[PDB]
């Protein structure tokens, strides 16, 4: 720190620390940094195994996928909130008016092997000072990726809290072809292809305590936009100047037909609506897999009789930039793991850009009619879905020859190569067993992780003479065991108060206006 | 696999959905069961309504 | 290899390769959900050598 001096000497051993706790955020104008530590905890996963087990569904009717189980851990840091405080990220959206994740660097160290010893009803713990822990970055993607969005156990918001991994897998089948009715040649020569990842295929480093890594990685990635549009794209004009343009009015039965100049105020666009599907409806029990709209993929063998819900993965928000119907094309999550039925969950909503909500309406030549599907159409112009602290960062890219726009709708950064995840396990140690059997030590693994993200950001100028919306403590809630805590406070339990609505994760494209 | 279908089965999600009243199933919000996550990534294009018409000729 | 062969000759597919296990869906060296490695059945399963590729005597 400030006028600080270490007194632990420049070799590695047992009795030094290879790092030191980082934190904190620093805001420039062109960039930011966010520096997070977290103390994490890696334990024996799968029994030392690789399985490949289909996962149980609930009471609803079977849908069930086949996964691959390996003894293997990943480190998950896609989400904002990891990565900026509540107080940090009420300055980004205050103050820039666009931001990207530049270059990131992870460091692992000050690990800690322990042997788990039961006595009895008491545990004991010891040091193991010569068994390593394994670790792996795949950053090429060889591998089936290990995270998805808005998956829990990631990087803890608070850097107090430990992060405990969670076990990595992979679906290698469609299990509607993997089930295998009756006898099927094509469901057969699916079966025979279908892939399997071993993590130890390839090269990766092992760690005993005095020893640590780092990762680094470079983002090349497209702007997130903080700005708001005031008016549509459709508004941009003058509404006393006239126009050279004429439109004919067909005849209808009670009125004549017409040919007549376009009003001041009614002048014409060239600009579309932005594409999304409102028009389908979700279908069957929660415990199925449920969406309006189902991307299913039938090779052959099918006459597509199973409830197809199961089926395909579903595709929601499926609106896009077109204003959501209903609630169930609005994204919604929970706040914490604990979250159920309406309780601690944030459901998106407008964030009032003239971007955002959007509609077609046909004229049947009496009224208009909202069409639900917009596709894809030229001169079509959107903004993106705007983002609070709470969304994740960015989604891998699936490789493919063609592809349209990538535009997520849920708002993440889609990239052929997000950051790599970094796979930890701990060493397999075996003991000797007289009996033919395996059995291993029983140990688990602490230590240190240490992510730093460098942000590029923006600052806003306007020739806007009027003051502007800001995100501000005072929209925030009031909540706890006795009702007296602030959000993101802590109460007299230490439990963590949440934001309870949209507005108090503070979403982009709210603050800031810009001239279309 | 198909792109929606890379993800964990195991790994629960933060997703939340919202199921309308159906005239024997109640009005429910519950979080997105962890082998039902949603995808992002949509089907191709393709046009499959319309039949052939006419003689070979 | 480099072979004046026209025609097409034998390789070692995946698809000569057999399904077991507990539940009887997985596919050679391949694991069940019991972790156990299934294992060929026949000995073209292994992919001898002196099958695939021609020589002119």
């Amino acid at each position: 720190g400030a006028t600080g001096s270490v007194g632990g000497g420049k070799g590695s051993g047992v009795g030094i620390s290879t790092g030191g706790w980082v934190g904190g955020s620093y805001f420039t104008d062109s960039y930011v940094i966010t520096k997070n530590t977290r103390q994490f905890l890696v334990k024996i996963q799968n029994d030392h195994k690789y399985r490949t087990e289909n996962i149980i569904p609930s009471n609803a009717g079977g849908k069930s996928q086949r996964c691959v189980s390996t003894p293997w851990s990943y480190f998950n840091f896609n989400q904002y909130s990891s990565h900026f405080s509540p107080q940090d990220w009420q300055r980004l959206t205050n103050e820039y008016k666009r931001f990207k994740p530049r270059k990131m660097h992870v460091k692992i160290y000050n690990l800690q092997i322990k042997q788990i010893l039961s006595n009895g009803a008491d545990t004991t713990y010891n040091n193991d000072l010569t068994a390593g822990v394994h670790i792996f970055c795949d950053g090429e993607h060889a591998y089936p990726n290990a995270t998805h969005p808005w998956d829990e156990d990631v990087m803890p918001e608070l850097p107090y809290e430990t992060w405990y991994l969670f076990q990595y897998g992979y679906i290698p089948v469609i299990h509607e072809l993997a089930e295998m009715e009756d006898a099927n040649a094509v469901e057969k020569a699916i079966a025979l292809q279908i892939p399997f990842f071993m993590l130890e295929n390839s090269d990766h480093e092992v760690l005993r305590t005095g020893e640590s890594t780092e990762f680094t990685f470079d983002f090349d990635c497209e702007w997130i936009n903080n700005e708001r549009a005031y008016i549509p794209p459709g508004l941009m004009f003058n509404p006393k100047v006239p126009t050279r343009r004429a439109q004919y009015i067909r005849q209808h039965g009670n009125t004549a037909s017409s040919n007549t100049r376009i009003q001041p105020y009614a002048k014409p666009t060239s600009w579309m609506t932005g594409p999304g599907l409102l028009s389908a409806q979700r279908v069957g029990p929660a415990g199925s897999d449920t969406a309006s709209w189902m991307v299913v993929v039938n090779p052959d063998g099918t006459a597509v009789n199973s409830g197809m819900a199961g089926v395909g993965s579903g595709f929601d928000p499926p609106s896009g930039s077109l204003r959501p119907t209903d609630l169930e094309y609005k994204i919604q999550w929970y706040q914490t793991p604990e979250g159920t039925n309406s309780d601690g969950n944030i459901i998106s909503n407008p964030p009032l850009s003239m971007l955002r909500d959007q509609a077609l309406y046909r004229g049947n030549q009496t009224t208009y009619n909202l069409c639900s599907d917009v596709w894809m159409f030229p001169n079509q112009i959107w903004d993106r879905y705007p983002i609070t602290r709470e969304n994740p960062i960015w989604c891998k890219k699936p490789r493919s020859d063609k592809n349209t726009i990538i535009d997520p709708f849920d708002g993440t950064l889609a990239m052929d190569h997000p950051p790599g995840t970094i796979f930890i396990k701990m060493a397999k140690i075996p003991v000797p067993s007289n009996n033919n059997a395996d059995s291993y030590l029983n140990i688990y693994c602490t230590g240190q992780v240490s992510c730093e993200i460098v942000w590029e950001v923006e600052r806003y100028a306007t020739k806007n003479w009027r003051p502007e919306r800001r995100h501000t403590a005072l929209g925030l809630g009031i909540g706890g065991e006795e009702n007296i805590n602030p959000t993101y406070h802590v109460d007299k339990n230490g439990k963590y108060i949440q934001p309870t609505t949209w507005d108090m994760c503070y979403p982009i494209k709210t603050n800031i206006n810009k001239v279309l």
